């Protein structure tokens, strides 16, 4: 991914710096953006025509976002990418710009293609996940990732080393957290949750564990 980093620059494509709220993109924009978010964390989203706000999904640093086909240029769906972190550095290209610097090397066409092909098999994983455990399923795979990413080993589990006020950025929903307090697998402490059961996780996020060891072996061995 850093490849790609350096290879932007030295087409010309220098970093842009986004702050918790902003925009990097709008359903009511004509343009066709490939966003190489580098750093940061973000979030697709989509209005309702009642204006009611629809998260997607997430995205963390190092990743793109094509808001169109490569193939016509044309819009792929009507969302937003909102800046979630305190920071962000993002690449903004073109989508023809893009197009070009892929022919002349295709190995960064392959990057691309690959995160692609990520968020494919993530979103299968998602839905195998909540078809089997349903919300107790989603919570935990939301649970799970945030461990293998953000968690740091402790006398007391795995931090959840994330801000304390973008975990907001993130109803029953407490049934099931409180729930799982109640089985000691989570806990909240020092504005923190601490993982102690991380088995009790990858049981009910079972696809969403594989795909966290098929596409990230390093992450998900860290811990396993």
């Amino acid at each position: 991914g850093s490849e790609f980093k350096k290879y932007l620059e030295t087409n010309g494509i220098k970093p842009k710096q986004f702050h918790k709220k902003e925009l990097i993109f709008n359903q009511w924009d004509p343009q066709e953006y490939c966003i190489f978010l580098y750093d940061g964390i973000t979030k697709l989203t989509s209005i309702s025509e009642n204006g009611t706000i629809m998260n997607l999904q997430y995205y963390k640093g190092a990743f793109v976002i094509m808001s169109g086909f490569i193939d016509t240029e044309t819009s792929v769906g009507y969302y937003n990418l909102e800046v979630i972190s305190e920071q962000a550095t993002a690449y903004v290209i073109k989508i023809n710009e893009l197009k070009e610097l892929l022919s002349k090397n295709l190995t960064h066409f392959f990057y691309v293609f690959q995160t692609l092909q990520k968020q494919v098999s993530y979103s299968l994983a998602k839905f195998n996940d909540f078809s089997i455990n349903g919300k107790l399923g989603s919570i935990c795979g939301q649970l799970l990732i945030l461990t293998y990413v953000y968690g740091k080993e402790t006398p007391d589990g795995i931090k959840i080393t994330l801000d304390n006020l973008t975990m907001q950025e993130l109803s029953a929903v407490s049934r099931i957290i409180s729930k799982l307090k109640q089985e000691k697998v989570i806990v909240y402490k020092n504005s923190c949750f601490y993982v102690q059961n991380l088995d009790y996780l990858k049981r009910y996020a079972p696809k969403l564990d594989e795909w966290f060891y098929l596409a990230c072996p390093a992450t998900w061995g860290k811990l396993n």
